């Protein structure tokens, strides 16, 4: 349960968080587009 | 401090930034009613 | 490199990714604003 392993666990969560946020950004950007 | 602390600080900063961007996209959704 | 280096490098990349998303978000903020 080293600090290393704990941070590797946290980075896995960050990859997940970024995945969904990216997709949501893309969805809103597509919806609205340019004028 | 230390090399490991610098890393922990960056991981904290990452979690913070992500939360901020989540919040931002939430506010954008309100502006467009989505 | 080392276990520790490899994690350091993944964190930098994640900071790169977050900067990019911040800019995409900022762009969308302009797209849904008044013009």
């Amino acid at each position: 349960g080293s600090r290393m392993k704990q941070l590797e666990d946290k980075v896995e969560e960050l990859l997940s968080k970024n995945y969904h946020l990216e997709n949501e950004i893309a969805r809103i950007k597509k919806l609205v587009g340019e004028r």
